[PDB]
């Protein structure tokens, strides 16, 4: 039935989001004795904030840094402002609080994933991602030897067990392993969902692929109120793999109740689409996955996302059928390109405004998205047609890279919003050369 598979790939989506909250890091600092001990520090929590540790980024008490003792001649107004030396810090060593307003516990929060070790969370993407692209790689021959049953059945208990394991992982490998073979479980699934839908019905393959996508979009706003109920990571995670125990009694129908010329031949037309799909996957996982940055409140983000997403991905189809492949596909790439360009451009203040531009930048790759996935059954006639896989293949790669551009955040916060911005124009520039 569709409304299974469509249940089923909401709740992928739905895991797939999952690190965009699970991974949110908040307002952090260290342990201070004038601001967590007992009542011996005293009034004026703010003025003993100020005292205790320096300010840093965006004007704001500094995250990674902590006061000794108690500097009083930053509190007094008649001294000189910024007048502390630098070796009187210590490198933030005491451990690390976290306000527990919008957030009660969060992988940030428990394993301390701060300045010294900040690359760990977009090395858990990139693992994650990893994991993702081993699964896709593997469960080819597995889904081909023991039948796409079994393999989606198999997918689905290690889906759920890593989801239970993960939800009470005592530490940061163990973790990353769970993360890991949820990921390669994904992927399984993911990839049997694909090559059952692609033949299952299919003339109405693309109402079938548009179903597919807006049932992810549908995952993406479901997800968006699951994340707003529940606070704590550990149940959240919980609760999103409960679903999956419960798919699993569909195991076995209820008990009965090689291509290697894709290269070579076509070599301009399998180049442009293993670009275009490295620049969705890329745009998309790097993008999707730091909503804190892209607006004010990551749950209205995501629930504008996915109510903006709905109509753009339905009218996909309307376009693809009237103005033709090409012409869409390379105008939703150049307005995502643009719009997550003008996000740069625009200053952090107008936070609606950016929330606009994020918003119309994920739609315009889900249409992209929606766009190379069709293109991709007719640019290659039915004796190349590995080329689909080929192309997934480059846009998980894409999306392994993602993150580990995030990095570059140090040398500037638009960094990776700009190649975000920059990679669709190009991606659309090189499109606009198709037959
Ligand atoms: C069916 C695949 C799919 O369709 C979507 C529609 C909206 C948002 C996400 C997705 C989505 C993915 O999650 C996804 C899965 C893999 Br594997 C990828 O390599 C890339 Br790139 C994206």
């Amino acid at each position: 039935q569709t409304m299974a598979l469509m249940v089923s790939i909401m709740w992928l989506c739905t895991q797939s989001m999952l690190e965009n909250f699970s991974a949110a890091v908040p307002s952090h600092r260290c342990w201070a004795p004038l601001l967590d001990n007992s009542t011996a520090q005293a009034l004026s929590p703010e003025a003993l904030l100020a005292i205790s540790i320096p300010p840093g980024p965006n004007q704001r008490p500094h995250q990674c840094r902590r006061f000794r003792q108690p500097q009083w001649q930053l509190l007094d107004p008649n001294a000189t402002a910024t007048s502390w030396s630098e070796a009187d810090t210590e490198p933030c060593v005491d451990g690390w609080v976290y306000d527990r307003s919008i957030f009660t516990s969060t992988i940030v929060a428990k394993w301390n994933l701060v300045c010294d070790s900040h690359a760990l969370k977009p090395m858990a993407q990139s693992i994650y991602l990893a994991g993702i692209l081993v699964g896709a790689a593997a469960c080819g021959p597995a889904s081909d030897r023991f039948g796409r049953r079994l393999v989606l059945t198999w997918s689905y208990l290690q889906m759920a067990v890593m989801g239970t394991a993960a939800a009470f992982a005592p530490a940061f490998p163990v973790y990353c392993l769970f993360r890991f073979l949820l990921a390669f479980a994904v992927a399984g699934v993911m990839m049997n969902t694909g090559t059952l839908l692609m033949e299952w019905t299919a003339r109405a393959r693309p109402l079938v692929m548009t179903l597919n996508s807006l049932g992810f979009s549908f995952g993406h706003g479901l997800t968006a109120a699951v994340a707003y109920g529940v606070r704590d990571w550990t149940l959240l995670q919980l609760v999103v793999s409960v679903p999956f125990f419960l798919c699993f009694l569909y195991s076995w129908w209820l008990a009965e109740s090689g291509t290697l010329l894709r290269m070579p031949g076509l070599r301009f037309r399998t180049c442009i689409s293993t670009l275009c799909w490295f620049a969705f996957g890329f745009t998309f996982f790097g993008l999707a996955l730091d909503l804190q940055a892209l607006g004010s409140n990551i749950f209205l983000l995501q629930m504008f996302i996915g109510v903006v997403d709905i109509p753009a991905k339905m009218g996909a189809l309307l376009l693809l059928s009237h103005l033709g492949r090409r012409p869409t596909l390379a105008a939703s790439l150049l307005l995502a390109g643009l719009c997550i360009l003008a996000n740069t451009l625009v200053p952090h203040e107008m936070g609606a405004l950016r929330s606009a531009l994020a918003v119309l930048g994920l739609g315009g790759v889900g249409a992209a998205f929606t766009c190379i996935t069709i293109y991709s059954s007719e640019l290659f006639p039915t004796v190349l047609r590995t080329a689909v896989g080929l192309g997934q293949m480059a846009a998980r790669g894409g999306a392994i890279l993602g993150p580990l551009v995030r990095l570059l955040g140090v040398h500037g916060p638009w960094l990776p919003l700009l190649v975000y911005g920059t990679v669709p124009v190009l991606s659309g520039l090189a499109a606009l050369l198709l037959p």
